[PDB]
């Protein structure tokens, strides 16, 4: 077998120069395909060209930043020294300019839009003040992250809701998700037959969750999710001055659930401070997961609003966390250790797809069973309250009626008009007590009723509300914050970090409240930036 | 933050006087609501007043018994001494009075009712004699628990089946369960749609199990289940003289399954004797769980009979256990340790609801899969037997035909007439070989056929039987005693108590047989107390 | 209790003579039933008589072989010595006779059948040559097992496909499975109702898997599966000269899955060589399980072909394994330890049935979820390829189109004509990339289209192919070889044998390729033995 030995020797001698050549050939083939498509017709091949251009730009950018990091740092050093020298007097000028800009924006846009937007701004101020008043360490507050997070939220709102480029970009992005969630019908129609629509939720909506979980697992295997997570976390870390671990977890909670996001920094969990753990739990409560995005979109909830709220919930979560539980210790973990994410154990793309598919069984099972139990409990409680109410000639007493008055003030401060505040309060109660699935189902009911166009009032009962109120509710209801989530979060985090069980149990409730407050702040900004139709 | 320190100091100084005042205010509000409802209309508010009165009475009773236990014991001591002094001659008088009462009741009621009731009494005697003959230690029999359990069963039967108060109370109690099992339709119609009735069992009956499991978990969190369990166990312990652990487990098996009832005394399992372990397994085999009560009621089985049999199966189980495996060792565990039940790990009511909902997934999955497999096996076996039978010009051979002759004597001794004994034997075989779900399904078929009113015989084949036979079958079929339950019971108990694996495997079959005998004794009492229509 | 002691003493004294008498009485009763049935009518009772005769013959044979093993070995010794003495010159004569027989069979049958059969023979030769060329140790090849396995495949093909006895026997055997898979409808119609056919796959096909798993568990408890496995493994061990462990696992993979077959030799896994482990994984990839046979038969795939391919895949797997990774070490495990199979933990038949039923939940769940995900991915990929294709005025681009050209040569060498090779290639791609469920679904579509009788071509597109091509595809697609199976096989085997994780991961890909090659060799033999209609 001399030939086999010669082949092995040749492979070992120039292994690097062989795989690199193969990859170069593949890249050349792809580029040839792209250029040929452009030559045959440019307008038809435009998106492929754009994708190729952006990918090339990002690859070159990453290569340059990895290669010339030290030179760039040295080149940026003198400016930082000059700014630090003149800061003691330039800070007042910068702060005054920002305050004047805020005042001018208020006077010339928010006052023009109406009273409800000013009420949204006042509600934002009130929520921040209440978060500060009940803070764990009111005298140890670092105010840089709070202002920077609020400002990042405001900038995102301006870019997405008040400019044609961002509005078009996010409308397109949402429209792509609607097309993408239709592919699960292919499997749903075979496993459950052509009559799979006879049972809409179980046989059409949960398959969307399965498919999205599979796709997310595949993307995590490919390393595309961590690439975006690192960029977002670096932005929030360089602006807000937050710790690398909490920044990474907040950036990852945009796309990942609360029970899986901490796995990004699993090795370093035992050494995190109490403030970082509280921030992790708040970020886990203040966001949703991509797996359940398709279900909410199928209900009828706007995809653009959901994406915008998911993006805006990270800085809000970090700001509310740092204001509700500021850091009094010294962090140990550094940026390099935080930004590395140990990838799963998948040998290829199809194994990752199968692993993502398998993990979705318990998710959908728990969703279905919890929905059944919660709706049965709701029916029983409403019946019991009607039984009690009839003893006072008020058989209309119900859970919705009580929630319409208990949670009304929170909706009013978010900029919802007087009439629709009592209707948003019911959704707030639904989310608080059972989950965000029921609240979004009711919101979809209301949206469909509005779209139909029937009467707004029947027998003195309001049937649907405005579109601005629907948007505010969509922003407010985007979160996994409920009492039931508390225990499972605690158990899973204690499981991941047994040694921190004492600390985990102490901050869970504050993290839940902070997540709620962050969702409400996102809703306040959305309300103050939206006009009245 | 001086204000925060002052508030913390005030909270710490008078923590007891603050929460107590809050609870007092809540109680005052509830009482104000009740009295206002009564004032506005008394007849309409009567049940609320009754519930409040009974709750107040029980609270005061528990407080007094906890406070003045020693004084009451000292006050009762002299009478016990006098009774112990005169017992050596008063025992014969008491026993003769009881025997004379039994003879008079027989002569003047059971003989009037007919022959079948006397046959039921003879069957009870025969079952007790057979249990004694094949006893593990026939010479170590303590006869107090056997007679006391049989007497408690007889008293319960008299109270519930032969008096208007108890009959009305249990009919009302059963009617409340029927109303309560309709609330799961709210969740079933959303998760599975308005067409959830197209698949009756899977999409309407299992949700009832889920909802009942959730409610039971919530009640266990609230501590209401243990309150009733302690009372029942104290009654059976002070009358029958049984050990606290086995009494507690028997009282808990009325509402809880066989695989979860032992958790009430989990810490003390490794130190229980062999007789106590056998009694635990018998009590686990002789009862059902509240989770599956709603399914049987949905089939069409009487709820009152099911509740009565569940209540009556505990003393019967303990008596048959103490007669089939009497105690030859010394018990170690005391009353205080047995009556304390370590509650689960739930921080609030909604977490308990979610935990109860999640645990029901495997239950319903196993139920469905086992039913599928058992029915497929039944079809295959019937086909094979018909194939064999045709070789003798008897293609009618089937599993039902064989069971109608194998188990006929057991039904006859229970007081079922000659004709319907062959039909009850089929249900007995169904329960023995597959489970109690199939037997109750067949019984529901028979009940519906009787209710329709069609011909009782077609082509010489009996279609339905009497209502007394249906009641006897309902009493006899109430149990988790089957060969399949044996292994899972063994595995779970060995799991809970690894050190007792050798002892657990030795008594499981005797416990199963004892559970069957206890169910049959309950059926015998029901048959001897029911009249012929 | 003197009577009890006397009974215990009598039972202990003659325990052996009592159970033996009981068994003798049962056997006498069975024989009396059989003889009475024969007397009443012989033609009607013929199959029962045949079954009894064969069972008696096998029992007597096993008894004699166990009793007189040494005497038979001594009686056979002299002939072996004479053959070993004359072998050095008799081997050439035997080999020449075999080669002449092969040449004569070719010339006088395969050339008569047509060109495609000669192409099948050439493809068999080419696959063997390619397996040898890329062998792990080309210079350590033991050629006895390769030739013996190919010859056993050829003999099985001749017996089953070219003789009336075998053809009738296997047609009858397949027809019995079709009758047997109809019994699950009894359970499926109750759990899911009379409308269970509205969802064909989920509510009719998976119950077949559950029932077959239950039956296989019951048969394993009864010890009937190991009885056949030992016979087949002894045949392959005495002919091919393979190790006992790999022979046993190959014989067991005919009826058992790849994740459960290794349990037959679980204790001895840590001491197996690398070649034996590779052979185990190849045998696990080259066969199917009886649990999923009923689903494929329900789709419309021939049962006789499936059984024949399952039987023929074992020697092919062993030959390809020994040619792709020959043995360079010394085996430690002996025949006695390999042939003993530690049976499960079931106390009776019904416990085994329940255990088999419970284990099927995850199987069906994974099947359904994987099918959903794979079909959604297929739809998305086809849409994306059409999007790309339209940029070159070829919107017909699809996964099927690419596979019809990538895998065409493999189908052509298997003896499929030019036209149908492009259609078999699509099925090959389906099996390779997703699983054998999709490929068999598409094959059932094609078979139904052929059966209908419509036009073979519409608008220049071929709709269905010949029956010989369908048979070849059925033989080729019978296997669990896919990329997704690789990881789960690796994880499960590493789980069973943690100490061999390094060796397990090294041979999995070669085992997968060997399984594919073995399936293709079975297809080549089937094609060369089938005529053109
Ligand atoms: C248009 C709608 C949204 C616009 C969002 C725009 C948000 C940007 C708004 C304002 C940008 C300018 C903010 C500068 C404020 C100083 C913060 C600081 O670090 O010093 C702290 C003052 O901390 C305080 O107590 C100040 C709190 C009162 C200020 C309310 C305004 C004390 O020092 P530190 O502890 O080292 O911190
Ligand atoms: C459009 C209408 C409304 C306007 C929207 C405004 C949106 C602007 C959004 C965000 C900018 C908010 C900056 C908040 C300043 C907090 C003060 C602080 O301690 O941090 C200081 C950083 O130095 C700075 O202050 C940052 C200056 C850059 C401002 C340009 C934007 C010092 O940091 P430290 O020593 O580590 O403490
Ligand atoms: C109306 C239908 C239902 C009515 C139920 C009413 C049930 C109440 C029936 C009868 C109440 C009176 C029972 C008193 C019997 C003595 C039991 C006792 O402890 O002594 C034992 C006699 O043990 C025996 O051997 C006696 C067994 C035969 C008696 C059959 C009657 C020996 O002493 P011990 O070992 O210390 O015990
Ligand atoms: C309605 C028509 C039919 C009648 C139904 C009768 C229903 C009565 C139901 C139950 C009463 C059955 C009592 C069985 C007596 C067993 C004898 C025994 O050893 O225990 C004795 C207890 O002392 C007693 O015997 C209990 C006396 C109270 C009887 C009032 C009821 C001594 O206990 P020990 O020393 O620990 O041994
Ligand atoms: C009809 C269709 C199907 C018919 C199947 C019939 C199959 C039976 C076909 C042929 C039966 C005769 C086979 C005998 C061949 C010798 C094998 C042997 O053990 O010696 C080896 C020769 O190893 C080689 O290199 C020979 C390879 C070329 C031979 C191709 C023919 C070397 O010694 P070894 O290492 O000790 O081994
Ligand atoms: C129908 C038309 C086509 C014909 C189909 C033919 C089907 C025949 C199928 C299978 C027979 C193929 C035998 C392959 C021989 C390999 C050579 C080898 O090394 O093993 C030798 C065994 O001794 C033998 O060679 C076996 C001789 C028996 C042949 C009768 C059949 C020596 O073994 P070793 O010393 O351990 O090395
Ligand atoms: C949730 C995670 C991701 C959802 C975000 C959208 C991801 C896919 C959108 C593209 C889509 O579905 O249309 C496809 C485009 O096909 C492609 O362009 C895919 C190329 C790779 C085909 O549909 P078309 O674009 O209408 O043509
Ligand atoms: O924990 C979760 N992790 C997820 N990852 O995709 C998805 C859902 N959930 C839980 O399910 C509830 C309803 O969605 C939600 O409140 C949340 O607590
Ligand atoms: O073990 C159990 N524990 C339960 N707790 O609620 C409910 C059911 N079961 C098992 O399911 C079978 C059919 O109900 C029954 O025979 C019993 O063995
Ligand atoms: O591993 C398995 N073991 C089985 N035992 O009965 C049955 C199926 N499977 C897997 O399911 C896939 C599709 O059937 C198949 O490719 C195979 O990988
Ligand atoms: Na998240
Ligand atoms: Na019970
Ligand atoms: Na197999």
């Amino acid at each position: 077998e001399r030939m086999c030995g010669r082949m092995s020797d040749f492979c070992r001698e120039h292994k690097t120069t062989l795989r690199y050549i193969i990859w170069g050939i593949l890249i050349a083939g792809y580029l040839a395909l792209v250029i040929a498509a452009c030559v045959m017709n440019f307008h038809r091949a435009l998106p492929l060209f754009v994708i190729t251009v952006v990918a090339i730009f990002f690859v070159v950018w990453d290569h340059l930043m990895a290669k010339y990091e030290s030179q760039i740092a040295r080149f940026l050093s003198p400016g930082q020294r000059l700014l630090d020298s003149h800061w003691f007097w330039l800070k007042w000028v910068i702060w005054g300019c920002l305050i004047l800009g805020v005042i001018l924006w208020l006077v010339f846009d928010t006052a023009k839009l109406g009273q409800q937007q000013l009420v949204s701004f006042g509600g934002l101020i009130i929520y921040t003040s209440l978060t500060f008043l009940f803070s764990k360490h009111p005298t140890k507050v670092y105010w840089r992250p709070v202002f920077w997070g609020i400002g990042l939220q405001f900038l995102l709102g301006l870019l997405i809701l008040r400019t044609e480029p961002g509005f078009m970009a996010f409308d397109w992005l949402g429209k792509q998700v609607q097309t993408f969630l239709g592919y699960s019908d292919a499997g749903a129609s075979f496993v459950f037959g052509e009559k799979y629509t006879d049972h809409f939720f179980a046989f059409k909506v949960l398959p969307i969750v399965i498919f999205f979980s599979t796709v997310m697992s595949m993307l995590y295997y490919l390393g595309l999710m961590q690439w975006i997570i690192r960029k977002v976390g670096w932005v929030m870390l360089v602006t807000m001055g937050t710790s690398p671990v909490e920044s990474v977890v907040a950036s990852g909670n945009i796309f990942i659930g609360q029970t899986e996001s901490p796995l990004l920094v699993r090795p370093y969990l035992p050494y995190v401070t109490k403030s970082e753990l509280h921030a992790i739990m708040t970020a886990g409560f203040s966001t949703i997961a991509g797996s359940v995005l398709g279900a909410y979109i199928s209900f009828g909830v706007s995809s653009s609003h959901l994406l915008t709220a998911s993006v805006m919930s990270a800085p809000a979560a970090l700001a509310i966390s740092k204001l509700f539980w500021p850091e009094t210790e010294t962090p140990k973990i550094n940026l390099k250790n935080a930004m590395k994410m140990e990838s799963g154990d998948s040998r290829n793309l199809l194994e990752a797809a199968t692993q993502g598919a398998s993990s979705s069984i318990s998710l959908v099972a728990n969703i279905a069973v919890n929905l059944i139990a919660f709706l049965a409990l709701l029916s029983f409680m409403n019946s019991a309250l009607s039984w009690l109410g009839n003893m006072f000639d008020y058989p209309q007493l119900s859970f919705e009626v009580i929630c319409s008055y208990v949670f009304m003030p929170f909706a009013f401060m978010m900029g919802v008009d007087w009439q629709d505040s009592f209707m948003v309060a019911k959704l707030i109660g639904y989310k608080t007590f059972f989950n965000e699935f029921v609240a979004y189902q009711q919101l979809s009911k209301l949206i469909s009723l509005r779209q139909v166009g029937g009467p707004k009032f029947v027998d003195g009962v309001q049937q649907y509300m405005s579109m601005r109120s629907e948007a505010i509710s969509t922003y407010a209801l985007c979160g996994f914050a409920n009492f039931g989530s508390l225990g499972i979060v605690i158990g899973g985090l204690t499981s991941m970090a047994p040694s921190r069980k004492r600390d985990i149990t102490a901050g869970a409730m504050r993290a839940l409240i902070a997540g709620t407050i962050a969702c409400f702040l996102t809703a306040c900004i959305a309300g103050m930036l939206t006009n009245t139709p």
